[PDB]
C-alpha cells in the first residue's frame, strides 16, 4: 500500500490547502461553514482515491455525513465534480447563492497539487485493496481552527493552543483484524511568515504491514505527559486529538492519555498506525486499569469507550502504568 499511501499524502496536502484557504482567503474567513469545510475535504479524499484506485471509495469512512442542510431546509447530497462549474452550482445551493465564496472553494477543490515524498517512491509494498478500510477526520481541533491563534508560544516544544493544534487525520486499517496498517497526519499551520501571512505545513506518514515497519523522517529533538485542555483526571495541556498524538510521534511527549469517551476511530486511527510503525500503539485506558490495542473494524458507536493511552515506547508505557 506504498502507492496508496503516496496518493493519501497528495490529497492530505490538498485537504491542507482547503484548511488554509478558509482562514487565509477573506470571503471564506468571514463565514455551518466548518461542517461544510469538513464534508468538502472528506469528499475530495473520497473521490480522488476512488479515481486512482477503483473500489476504495466505498471503504473511506469519516466524521461527517455526505448530506448537508441549507438555510431553506433543503438537504443536499455533496457530490463534487466532474468539472469545476458543477461544484460552484452545488456550493451556491448550500451558501445561499454566495458566488464569491462558491468560486473560491471550488478553485481549491479542483486545484491539481503535486506533493510527493521521494523516500516512499523507492519502497514497493503491495497490500490487497479488498482488506483495506480508511477513517478520515478532515480538520481536527474545530475550536482552535475557527479562533485561529497564530501568536502562541509553545511550552517546551508543545503548543497548548493555536492553529498548530489543527491536523488532517487519514487512517487506514485491516477490515478483518481491525489493526491500523497506514496513517497520514498533515499540520496545515506549522510556521507562518509574519510579513507575507503565508503558512507552511508538514505531513507525517507511517506503514506497519506483516512486520514491515516504515515511517517519515522525524526532525531531531522523568516522563512527559500530554493531556487535553478539559482533562479533569511533568504534565502538559495541549489542544487537538491529532496534535497530542503527534507530540508522542515527534517525541515531545512520552505519553498521551485521554480518559473521556469523546474521541472516535477517525481521531486516533492515523496516529495509531504511525505509532505502530515506530514500535508503539494505543491501548484502552479502562482495560489497562483492570496490552489490548484499539480496533477500528467493529463498533460498540465509533467512539474509543474507556479512553486511550498513546505511547511511542512499550517500556515508557510499562513505567507509566506501574505509577498509575
Ligand atoms: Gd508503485
Ligand atoms: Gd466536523
Ligand atoms: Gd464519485
Ligand atoms: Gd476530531
Amino acid at each position: 500500500g506504498s502507492d496508496i499511501l503516496q496518493e493519501l499524502l497528495r490529497v492530505s496536502e490538498k485537504a491542507a490547502n482547503i484548511a488554509r484557504a478558509c482562514r487565509q482567503q477573506e470571503t471564506l474567513f468571514q463565514l455551518d461553514f466548518k461542517t461544510l469545510a469538513d464534508v468538502l475535504v472528506q469528499e475530495v479524499i473520497k473521490e480522488n482515491m476512488e479515481n486512482k484506485f477503483p473500489g476504495l471509495g466505498k471503504k473511506i469512512f469519516g466524521e461527517e455525513s455526505n448530506e448537508l442542510t441549507n438555510d431553506l431546509g433543503e438537504k443536499i447530497i455533496m457530490r463534487l465534480g466532474p468539472t469545476e462549474e458543477e461544484t460552484v452550482a452545488l456550493l451556491s445551493k448550500v451558501l445561499n447563492g454566495n458566488k464569491l465564496a462558491s468560486e473560491a472553494l471550488a478553485k481549491v477543490v479542483h486545484q491539481d497539487v503535486f506533493f510527493s515524498d521521494p523516500a516512499l517512491d523507492s519502497v514497493e509494498i503491495n497490500i490487497p485493496q479488498d482488506i483495506l478500510g480508511i477513517w478520515v477526520d478532515p480538520i481536527d481541533s474545530t475550536y482552535q481552527y475557527i479562533k485561529g491563534s497564530a501568536d502562541i508560544t509553545p511550552n517546551q516544544g508543545i503548543f497548548p493552543s493555536g492553529l498548530q493544534c489543527v491536523t488532517v487525520l487519514i487512517g487506514v486499517y485491516d477490515i478483518q483484524t481491525g489493526v491500523p496498517l497506514m496513517g497520514v497526519i498533515n499540520q496545515p499551520f506549522v510556521s507562518q511568515d509574519l510579513h507575507t501571512r503565508r503558512w507552511k505545513g508538514q505531513c507525517y506518514w507511517g506503514l506497519s504491514y506483516l512486520g514491515t515497519n516504515i515511517h517519515s523522517l522525524l526532525p531531531p529533538v522523568s516522563v512527559v505527559i500530554s493531556t487535553s485542555e478539559k482533562e479533569t483526571i511533568r504534565i502538559f495541556r495541549a489542544a487537538g486529538a491529532g496534535y497530542k498524538s503527534l507530540c508522542v510521534i515527534l517525541g515531545l511527549a512520552d505519553i498521551y492519555i485521554f480518559s473521556e469517551d469523546t474521541t472516535f476511530k477517525w481521531d486516533s486511527c492515523a496516529a495509531h498506525a504511525i505509532l505502530r510503525a515506530m514500535g508503539g500503539g494505543m491501548v484502552d485506558l479502562k482495560e489497562c486499569l483492570e496490552l489490548p490495542q484499539l480496533v477500528y473494524h467493529v463498533g460498540n458507536q465509533w467512539a474509543n469507550k474507556g479512553g486511550l493511552i498513546a505511547y511511542r515506547s512499550e517500556k515508557q508505557l510499562e513505567t507509566f502504568l506501574s505509577r498509575l
